[PDB]
């Protein structure tokens, strides 16, 4: 049967673990074998303290068509001590890379960390329609995954050697030499809405790459997201974006580096 | 402050985002401005849920330094029921390809699944000594994560292309391949859970454990998602499949796939 209690658990067990899907209230009825107003009255408990402790919103849609969405959200707060953190972090010396690049592989293989920054996406774009998150092998594919456990959509890896396939040519900052990037013509629908993610946006011919791919898809571009930006990347090259941090100046011979907040607060 | 309510909820959410780390009662006691005693009779509750709701184990810890730790544990009736699922997903022949042959791109790349295959590994892995999952770039990667983030470790990819390389021969391929980890990018002695999304001859899953003895890691464990069949003399040491696939083509438009070793891991010797 349930008791309020153990109702209270599961509920918060189970929106936790479908979020930004529409859950009609009869599912949680039949579950708990309870009046479908009493599932509210425990969804308003679940909302308050989701909104106070950070975690998200409850979203309920009332009546005949009757349910609950849960969305993963970060408040501003949070997000901007988490960013601080990470960049105070990346401020390393040691994390200098030849060619103006930073060492991030430790960061993203931590879970706390790539969570963190999954959530914090998923939060900004929250509201735009995305189908399907997309990112480049290699790097980008931790945080491509994690914003789209959030919203709880595909993750698609563009590949940078089956069935039918779309390709295109591109620059990184990497080097001069043209790669060529490409996706299964399968791997994703016509007019699809695609969050585009990535760790590091030095030149940003990769995005405007996988921007150039979707043309070819005919598909949409839903909002871009990056871990860190190089100062100055052509705009042209890129649209809207959101980034979490810029790597504001850096200098191999001086060993220094410099970081600061991204644009990420545009999007509060 | 919270009422109690409000209390359970973040308390159950906490425990959620916190696998496999022993949480101590006082913090509990100092977020909540509650006793002990009544953090205890909580966890009472949210331990009996997530048993009884299949959703992991509350272990309690005892002591004046002690605490609980979130393990989440999938039952044997949720897994066989999942890979049945799946296993029938993966039939269907529009995933036939001419050559490389059944498309799996899109099931490695589904959150609810990702999530459902991630749990199941780390259910089955639960007590062993994890400190880190390890896979091949790049199909499988996401995989990876998921079973890291239950298992609360970091993930260390390996990378196809001072740093330690190894050759080794790939099984959808025909040629001596290199895979390279830097030694900055793990620690010398850890146990490695690898991850693999498709197994083909284990030249590859071979590979790598041939990489972990430079770094004198150990093999906590293996799990891939689907085996292909065949695997004589398999590989020197076990793993666990979910799936196995075989004749990708018989009859006419069809594709045979069966029930892996899975559950060998649900089951005491
Ligand atoms: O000048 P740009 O086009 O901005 O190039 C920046 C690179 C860096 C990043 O590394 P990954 O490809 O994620 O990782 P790896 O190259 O090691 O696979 C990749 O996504 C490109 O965006
Ligand atoms: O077991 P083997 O005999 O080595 O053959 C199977 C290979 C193929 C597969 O490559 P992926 O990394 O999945 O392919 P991609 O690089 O396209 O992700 C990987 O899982 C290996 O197990």
């Amino acid at each position: 049967k349930f008791r309020r209690s153990g109702r209270l658990v599961d509920l918060t067990n189970y929106l936790l673990t479908h979020p930004h899907e529409l859950i009609p209230l009869t599912f949680f009825s039949e579950r708990y074998e309870s009046a479908k107003s009493s599932i509210s009255e425990d969804l308003t408990i679940i909302k308050q303290t989701f909104e106070q402790q950070g975690i998200g919103t409850l979203l309920t849609v009332p009546g005949a068509a009757g349910g609950v969405k849960y969305i993963p959200k970060m408040k501003q707060a949070e997000a901007e001590e988490f960013v601080q953190t990470l960049g105070q972090s990346l401020a390393n010396p040691e994390r200098i890379l030849p060619g103006g690049y930073v060492y991030l592989t430790d960061i993203l293989g931590k879970p706390s960390v790539l969570s963190k920054v999954g959530k914090l996406f998923a939060s900004v774009f929250a509201e735009r329609e995305i189908d399907v998150v997309m990112t480049v092998a290699t790097k980008g594919i931790p945080l491509a995954y994690a914003a789209a456990s959030y919203l709880n959509v595909p993750v698609v890896i563009v590949r940078k050697d089956e069935g039918s396939t779309v390709s295109i040519n591109y620059v990184s900052g990497s080097s001069n030499r043209i790669q060529t990037m490409s996706l299964a013509k399968r791997s994703m629908k016509t007019g699809s809405n695609v969050l585009i993610i990535d760790d590091f946006m030095k030149a940003g011919g990769t995005i405007n790459g996988m921007i150039n791919l979707l043309d070819e898809f005919n598909a949409n571009v839903a909002g871009i997201g990056v871990l860190v930006e190089a100062e100055g990347v052509d705009e042209r090259l890129v649209d809207e974006y959101m980034s979490l941090l810029t790597l504001s100046t850096i200098n191999m011979k001086e060993k220094s580096i410099e970081i600061q907040n991204g644009n990420f607060l545009r999007f509060f």
